[PDB]
């Protein structure tokens, strides 16, 4: 956080981790979970492998700290699913700011 930009809660990603004990358990806590992740612009040789990896790491990184405090408790179980859910919402954003970057033009 700091450098970075934050993107308000769109939709939580359905994951697969196990079985139906943990689908059903993320499922069941996505209320609990965080919807929003924190995008950077896009620098030299745009790829969405970073974009996400990079964006993976501050969303988890600042929900432990700030929403463990404010009102909830992330646990290994917790940050695992995060890890996931995460990932497929950078990708979100990822397409977001490609938008933006492409539209922008040559500059």
């Amino acid at each position: 956080l700091g450098g970075y930009m934050l993107g308000s809660a769109m939709s939580r990603p359905i994951i697969h981790f196990g079985s139906d004990y943990e689908d059903r358990y993320y499922r069941e806590n996505m209320h609990r979970y965080p919807n929003q992740v924190y995008y950077r612009p896009m620098d030299e040789y745009s790829n969405q492998n970073n974009f996400v990896h990079d964006c993976v790491n501050i969303t988890i990184k600042q929900h432990t700290v700030t929403t463990t405090t404010k009102g909830e408790n992330f646990t290994k179980t917790d940050v695992k699913m995060m890890e996931r859910v995460v990932e497929q919402m950078c990708i979100t954003q990822y397409e977001r700011e490609s938008q933006a970057y492409y539209q922008r033009g040559s500059s």
